[PDB]
């Protein structure tokens, strides 16, 4: 199940956001670099903070990510399936991918069992809906942009290392 924008009380995007070419062959994991969360109520708060941060501080039109995965094993909708994320700050990457952002800092600490499980369910749901190509790669944002320090999670990316679609 998905906590939708209207369920976590998302601000509207400060401007219109371009649509994404579907289906997408690349799915990109990123750390949110905020505190993590165990329940839906605290996760709701986290997501609202990141939207506010992304708009006020980072100067994006909206929360950067397509989806956010909380430590409670829930999926929080940022821009969603059909809008273009701003995760890589690079039009070439962002126009050909989806971002799954993991609520937390994961240089050392691991994502929870639930964070990993729902990732699988989410990738599956995306293939069924025709948002993700069956031949997709799931990969690390630090691999795509090695000099960007905001993408280094490392303990997050190790958890996916031996998944089949992982690169
Ligand atoms: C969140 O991170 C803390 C470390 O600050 C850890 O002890 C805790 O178990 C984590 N909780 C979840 C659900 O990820």
């Amino acid at each position: 199940d998905f906590v939708e924008r209207q369920q976590w009380l998302a601000q509207p995007p400060q401007k219109e956001i371009p649509d994404l070419e579907l289906p997408v062959g690349l799915v990109i994991a990123l750390p949110t670099n905020s505190e993590n969360c165990s329940t839906q109520a605290i996760c709701v708060l986290r997501v609202r903070l990141l939207q506010t941060y992304d708009i006020e501080s980072s100067q994006k039109c909206d929360i950067a990510y397509n989806f956010l995965i909380g430590g409670d094993g829930n999926v929080y909708v940022g821009r969603g399936w059909n809008k273009m994320g701003a995760h890589m700050n690079n039009i070439n990457y962002d126009s050909q991918s989806l971002s799954f952002a993991y609520i937390g800092s994961f240089k050392t600490i691991q994502p929870s069992a639930k964070q990993l499980s729902v990732t699988r369910l989410l990738l599956e749901r995306g293939v069924k809906l025709g948002k993700i190509a069956p031949s997709y790669r799931f990969t690390a944002s630090s691999k795509l942009m090695p000099s960007v320090t905001d993408f280094k999670a490392d303990a997050l990316y190790a958890s996916f290392a031996n998944w089949t679609h992982w690169s």
